[PDB]
Protein backbone atom coordinates (compact mmCIF):
# COMPACT_ATOMS: atom_id res chain seq x y z
CA UNK A 1 0.00 0.00 0.00
CA UNK A 2 0.90 3.71 -0.33
CA UNK A 3 2.80 2.40 -3.38
CA UNK A 4 1.95 -0.06 -6.17
CA UNK A 5 3.38 -3.50 -5.37
CA UNK A 6 2.46 -6.50 -7.53
CA UNK A 7 3.93 -9.96 -7.37
CA UNK A 8 5.94 -11.14 -10.37
CA UNK A 9 8.78 -13.62 -10.66
CA UNK A 10 10.02 -12.42 -14.01
CA UNK A 11 13.54 -11.07 -14.60
CA UNK A 12 15.93 -10.09 -17.34
CA UNK A 13 13.44 -7.49 -18.56
CA UNK A 14 14.79 -5.64 -21.58
CA UNK A 15 12.44 -2.84 -22.69
CA UNK A 16 14.49 -2.71 -25.84
CA UNK A 17 13.20 -6.16 -26.80
CA UNK A 18 9.72 -4.88 -25.95
CA UNK A 19 9.83 -2.50 -28.87
CA UNK A 20 6.90 -2.75 -31.24
CA UNK A 21 3.09 -2.82 -31.26
CA UNK A 22 1.27 -4.66 -28.53
CA UNK A 23 -2.48 -5.14 -28.83
CA UNK A 24 -4.42 -5.30 -25.57
CA UNK A 25 -6.38 -8.54 -25.82
CA UNK A 26 -7.67 -8.96 -22.26
CA UNK A 27 -7.71 -6.66 -19.27
CA UNK A 28 -8.91 -6.47 -15.69
CA UNK A 29 -12.30 -4.68 -16.01
CA UNK A 30 -12.12 -1.12 -14.65
CA UNK A 31 -13.76 2.31 -14.95
CA UNK A 32 -11.22 4.56 -16.66
CA UNK A 33 -10.77 2.26 -19.69
CA UNK A 34 -14.50 1.37 -19.93
CA UNK A 35 -15.09 3.00 -23.33
CA UNK A 36 -12.08 1.82 -25.29
CA UNK A 37 -13.28 -1.40 -26.80
CA UNK A 38 -12.79 -1.73 -30.54
CA UNK A 39 -9.12 -0.78 -30.69
CA UNK A 40 -6.50 -0.58 -27.97
CA UNK A 41 -2.75 -1.01 -28.42
CA UNK A 42 0.51 0.49 -27.15
CA UNK A 43 3.41 1.11 -29.55
CA UNK A 44 7.03 1.13 -28.35
CA UNK A 45 9.63 2.90 -30.43
CA UNK A 46 13.34 3.32 -29.79
CA UNK A 47 14.61 6.79 -30.80
CA UNK A 48 18.23 7.40 -31.82
CA UNK A 49 19.07 9.33 -28.67
CA UNK A 50 18.38 6.08 -26.85
CA UNK A 51 14.96 7.07 -25.52
CA UNK A 52 12.26 4.42 -25.66
CA UNK A 53 9.07 6.10 -26.69
CA UNK A 54 5.60 4.78 -26.06
CA UNK A 55 2.37 5.70 -27.78
CA UNK A 56 -0.98 4.62 -26.46
CA UNK A 57 -3.76 4.49 -29.04
CA UNK A 58 -7.38 3.80 -28.09
CA UNK A 59 -10.64 4.05 -30.03
CA UNK A 60 -13.22 5.63 -27.71
CA UNK A 61 -16.83 4.89 -28.54
CA UNK A 62 -18.34 8.04 -27.02
CA UNK A 63 -16.64 10.33 -29.53
CA UNK A 64 -16.14 7.94 -32.48
CA UNK A 65 -12.54 9.10 -32.51
CA UNK A 66 -9.19 7.94 -31.14
CA UNK A 67 -7.39 9.00 -27.95
CA UNK A 68 -3.66 9.17 -28.72
CA UNK A 69 -1.19 9.58 -25.85
CA UNK A 70 2.59 9.34 -25.73
CA UNK A 71 5.20 8.84 -23.07
CA UNK A 72 8.78 7.72 -22.69
CA UNK A 73 9.96 4.83 -20.53
CA UNK A 74 12.82 6.59 -18.60
CA UNK A 75 13.91 3.56 -16.61
CA UNK A 76 13.34 -0.08 -15.89
CA UNK A 77 14.45 -2.66 -13.36
CA UNK A 78 14.79 -6.44 -13.53
CA UNK A 79 10.99 -6.81 -13.91
CA UNK A 80 9.66 -3.25 -13.69
CA UNK A 81 9.30 -0.31 -16.03
CA UNK A 82 8.32 3.29 -15.56
CA UNK A 83 6.42 5.66 -17.85
CA UNK A 84 6.99 9.39 -18.08
CA UNK A 85 4.87 12.46 -18.98
CA UNK A 86 5.44 9.02 -13.04
CA UNK A 87 3.72 5.62 -13.05
CA UNK A 88 5.44 2.26 -12.30
CA UNK A 89 4.34 -1.05 -13.87
CA UNK A 90 5.39 -4.68 -13.17
CA UNK A 91 6.30 -6.97 -16.04
CA UNK A 92 4.55 -10.13 -14.87
CA UNK A 93 5.54 -12.20 -17.89
CA UNK A 94 6.50 -11.99 -21.54
CA UNK A 95 8.32 -13.63 -24.45
CA UNK A 96 8.69 -10.30 -26.23
CA UNK A 97 6.89 -11.65 -29.28
CA UNK A 98 3.54 -13.40 -28.80
CA UNK A 99 2.14 -12.62 -25.33
CA UNK A 100 2.86 -9.96 -22.71
CA UNK A 101 1.29 -9.77 -19.28
CA UNK A 102 1.93 -6.36 -17.61
CA UNK A 103 0.30 -5.03 -14.43
CA UNK A 104 0.01 -1.90 -12.33
CA UNK A 105 -2.42 0.16 -10.30
CA UNK A 106 -4.65 3.05 -11.29
CA UNK A 107 -4.70 6.55 -9.79
CA UNK A 108 -4.03 6.55 -6.05
CA UNK A 109 -5.81 3.22 -5.66
CA UNK A 110 -2.83 0.98 -4.95
CA UNK A 111 -5.45 -1.31 -3.44
CA UNK A 112 -6.82 -2.29 -6.85
CA UNK A 113 -4.46 -4.18 -9.14
CA UNK A 114 -4.95 -4.24 -12.91
CA UNK A 115 -3.65 -6.89 -15.32
CA UNK A 116 -3.24 -6.29 -19.06
CA UNK A 117 -2.66 -9.26 -21.36
CA UNK A 118 -1.06 -8.20 -24.66
CA UNK A 119 0.16 -9.48 -28.02
CA UNK A 120 1.76 -8.59 -31.36
CA UNK A 121 -1.01 -10.51 -33.09
CA UNK A 122 -4.66 -9.50 -32.62
CA UNK A 123 -5.61 -12.78 -30.90
CA UNK A 124 -4.18 -15.81 -29.13
CA UNK A 125 -3.87 -19.31 -30.59
CA UNK A 126 -4.88 -22.03 -28.12
CA UNK A 127 -1.15 -22.55 -27.66
CA UNK A 128 -0.36 -19.09 -26.26
CA UNK A 129 -3.55 -18.82 -24.15
CA UNK A 130 -2.32 -21.95 -22.39
CA UNK A 131 0.93 -20.25 -21.42
CA UNK A 132 -0.73 -16.95 -20.47
CA UNK A 133 -2.81 -18.86 -17.93
CA UNK A 134 0.14 -20.95 -16.93
CA UNK A 135 1.70 -17.60 -15.97
CA UNK A 136 -1.41 -15.87 -14.64
CA UNK A 137 -2.20 -18.93 -12.53
CA UNK A 138 0.10 -18.30 -9.49
CA UNK A 139 -1.93 -15.15 -8.68
CA UNK A 140 -5.29 -16.76 -9.10
CA UNK A 141 -6.21 -15.20 -12.42
CA UNK A 142 -7.10 -16.77 -15.72
CA UNK A 143 -7.69 -15.54 -19.20
CA UNK A 144 -11.47 -15.97 -18.71
CA UNK A 145 -11.46 -14.09 -15.42
CA UNK A 146 -11.05 -10.80 -17.26
CA UNK A 147 -12.53 -8.63 -20.01
CA UNK A 148 -11.58 -9.35 -23.67
CA UNK A 149 -10.92 -6.38 -25.98
CA UNK A 150 -11.47 -6.39 -29.74
CA UNK A 151 -8.99 -4.87 -32.20
CA UNK A 152 -10.59 -3.89 -35.49
CA UNK A 153 -11.45 -0.16 -35.68
CA UNK A 154 -7.67 -0.14 -35.37
CA UNK A 155 -7.02 0.48 -39.05
CA UNK A 156 -9.51 3.37 -38.98
CA UNK A 157 -6.95 5.29 -36.92
CA UNK B 1 25.51 2.84 -38.87
CA UNK B 2 28.05 -0.02 -39.13
CA UNK B 3 30.00 2.23 -36.74
CA UNK B 4 29.06 4.25 -33.65
CA UNK B 5 28.44 7.89 -34.58
CA UNK B 6 26.99 10.30 -32.02
CA UNK B 7 26.61 14.04 -32.36
CA UNK B 8 28.69 16.23 -30.07
CA UNK B 9 30.03 19.74 -30.48
CA UNK B 10 32.66 19.49 -27.80
CA UNK B 11 36.40 19.91 -28.46
CA UNK B 12 39.70 20.34 -26.69
CA UNK B 13 39.17 17.02 -24.96
CA UNK B 14 42.09 16.21 -22.67
CA UNK B 15 41.75 12.74 -21.09
CA UNK B 16 44.51 13.80 -18.78
CA UNK B 17 42.18 16.35 -17.20
CA UNK B 18 39.58 13.57 -17.01
CA UNK B 19 41.69 11.74 -14.46
CA UNK B 20 39.87 10.80 -11.28
CA UNK B 21 36.66 9.15 -10.05
CA UNK B 22 33.45 9.75 -11.91
CA UNK B 23 30.19 8.50 -10.40
CA UNK B 24 27.49 7.51 -12.88
CA UNK B 25 24.46 9.53 -11.78
CA UNK B 26 22.07 9.05 -14.70
CA UNK B 27 22.14 6.75 -17.70
CA UNK B 28 20.10 5.76 -20.72
CA UNK B 29 18.17 2.66 -19.49
CA UNK B 30 19.50 -0.53 -21.12
CA UNK B 31 19.78 -4.29 -20.58
CA UNK B 32 23.46 -5.00 -19.93
CA UNK B 33 23.76 -2.52 -17.03
CA UNK B 34 20.31 -3.41 -15.56
CA UNK B 35 21.63 -4.87 -12.29
CA UNK B 36 24.23 -2.30 -11.29
CA UNK B 37 22.24 0.14 -9.23
CA UNK B 38 23.68 0.94 -5.82
CA UNK B 39 27.22 1.77 -6.91
CA UNK B 40 28.63 2.58 -10.33
CA UNK B 41 31.71 4.68 -11.04
CA UNK B 42 34.71 4.74 -13.38
CA UNK B 43 38.17 5.69 -12.08
CA UNK B 44 40.81 7.21 -14.34
CA UNK B 45 44.44 6.95 -13.35
CA UNK B 46 47.53 8.22 -15.15
CA UNK B 47 50.48 5.80 -14.87
CA UNK B 48 54.09 6.97 -15.08
CA UNK B 49 54.67 5.39 -18.49
CA UNK B 50 52.05 7.82 -19.74
CA UNK B 51 49.22 5.30 -19.98
CA UNK B 52 45.82 6.45 -18.80
CA UNK B 53 44.25 3.59 -16.96
CA UNK B 54 40.56 3.13 -16.36
CA UNK B 55 38.82 1.00 -13.77
CA UNK B 56 35.12 0.33 -13.89
CA UNK B 57 33.56 -0.61 -10.57
CA UNK B 58 29.92 -1.71 -10.27
CA UNK B 59 27.93 -3.26 -7.43
CA UNK B 60 25.76 -6.01 -8.94
CA UNK B 61 22.67 -6.92 -6.95
CA UNK B 62 22.36 -10.51 -8.17
CA UNK B 63 25.61 -11.58 -6.51
CA UNK B 64 25.87 -9.02 -3.69
CA UNK B 65 29.41 -8.42 -4.89
CA UNK B 66 31.24 -5.98 -7.15
CA UNK B 67 32.22 -6.34 -10.81
CA UNK B 68 35.65 -4.75 -11.27
CA UNK B 69 37.00 -4.22 -14.79
CA UNK B 70 40.01 -2.31 -16.08
CA UNK B 71 41.12 -0.89 -19.38
CA UNK B 72 43.48 1.71 -20.78
CA UNK B 73 42.47 4.64 -22.97
CA UNK B 74 45.04 4.22 -25.83
CA UNK B 75 43.96 7.26 -27.82
CA UNK B 76 41.61 10.18 -28.03
CA UNK B 77 40.57 12.78 -30.57
CA UNK B 78 39.19 16.29 -30.23
CA UNK B 79 35.98 14.94 -28.64
CA UNK B 80 36.41 11.15 -28.71
CA UNK B 81 38.17 8.56 -26.61
CA UNK B 82 38.84 4.87 -27.02
CA UNK B 83 39.06 2.09 -24.44
CA UNK B 84 41.29 -0.94 -24.70
CA UNK B 85 41.19 -4.56 -23.43
CA UNK B 86 38.24 -1.70 -28.95
CA UNK B 87 35.26 0.54 -28.14
CA UNK B 88 34.94 4.25 -29.12
CA UNK B 89 33.03 6.82 -27.03
CA UNK B 90 32.03 10.46 -27.75
CA UNK B 91 32.66 13.12 -25.14
CA UNK B 92 29.40 15.05 -25.45
CA UNK B 93 30.24 17.58 -22.74
CA UNK B 94 32.30 18.10 -19.60
CA UNK B 95 33.99 20.60 -17.29
CA UNK B 96 36.36 17.94 -15.99
CA UNK B 97 35.21 18.56 -12.43
CA UNK B 98 31.47 18.56 -11.69
CA UNK B 99 29.56 16.98 -14.60
CA UNK B 100 30.55 14.74 -17.51
CA UNK B 101 28.24 13.60 -20.27
CA UNK B 102 29.79 10.73 -22.32
CA UNK B 103 28.03 8.56 -24.92
CA UNK B 104 28.54 5.48 -27.06
CA UNK B 105 26.81 2.39 -28.38
CA UNK B 106 26.56 -1.11 -26.97
CA UNK B 107 27.64 -4.35 -28.64
CA UNK B 108 27.02 -4.33 -32.40
CA UNK B 109 23.90 -2.21 -31.94
CA UNK B 110 25.15 1.07 -33.37
CA UNK B 111 21.45 1.80 -33.80
CA UNK B 112 20.94 2.31 -30.06
CA UNK B 113 22.78 5.24 -28.49
CA UNK B 114 23.52 5.36 -24.76
CA UNK B 115 24.18 8.49 -22.69
CA UNK B 116 25.96 8.43 -19.33
CA UNK B 117 25.83 11.51 -17.10
CA UNK B 118 28.69 11.55 -14.57
CA UNK B 119 30.19 13.49 -11.68
CA UNK B 120 32.97 13.69 -9.09
CA UNK B 121 30.34 14.27 -6.43
CA UNK B 122 27.60 11.69 -5.80
CA UNK B 123 24.78 14.03 -6.88
CA UNK B 124 24.05 17.24 -8.76
CA UNK B 125 23.18 20.60 -7.21
CA UNK B 126 20.33 22.37 -9.01
CA UNK B 127 23.06 24.48 -10.58
CA UNK B 128 24.85 21.67 -12.42
CA UNK B 129 21.65 19.82 -13.44
CA UNK B 130 20.69 23.02 -15.24
CA UNK B 131 23.87 22.90 -17.32
CA UNK B 132 23.69 19.15 -17.95
CA UNK B 133 20.28 19.70 -19.55
CA UNK B 134 21.48 22.82 -21.26
CA UNK B 135 24.00 20.48 -22.92
CA UNK B 136 21.76 17.43 -23.34
CA UNK B 137 19.06 19.63 -24.85
CA UNK B 138 20.31 19.87 -28.49
CA UNK B 139 19.78 16.10 -28.87
CA UNK B 140 16.38 16.04 -27.28
CA UNK B 141 17.37 14.49 -23.97
CA UNK B 142 16.95 15.76 -20.45
CA UNK B 143 18.11 14.64 -17.07
CA UNK B 144 14.61 13.28 -16.31
CA UNK B 145 14.43 11.36 -19.57
CA UNK B 146 16.84 8.77 -18.23
CA UNK B 147 17.45 6.38 -15.32
CA UNK B 148 19.08 7.73 -12.10
CA UNK B 149 21.70 5.56 -10.35
CA UNK B 150 22.42 5.61 -6.62
CA UNK B 151 25.94 5.58 -5.20
CA UNK B 152 26.10 4.23 -1.65
CA UNK B 153 27.13 0.56 -1.50
CA UNK B 154 30.19 2.22 -2.98
CA UNK B 155 32.17 2.25 0.24
CA UNK B 156 31.38 -1.46 0.73
CA UNK B 157 33.74 -2.16 -2.17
Amino acid sequence: DDSCQIGTSFTGLDMTKYVGTWYELFRTPNSDEEDFTNCEYDKYTLDENGVIQVTSVAYTNSIRGFITSTGTVPSWTEDTFDIAYSSTYFMVGTDYQTYSIVAGCLDNDYSRHLYWIASHETSFDDATKAKVNEVLAPYNLSLDDMEPVDQSYCVQY
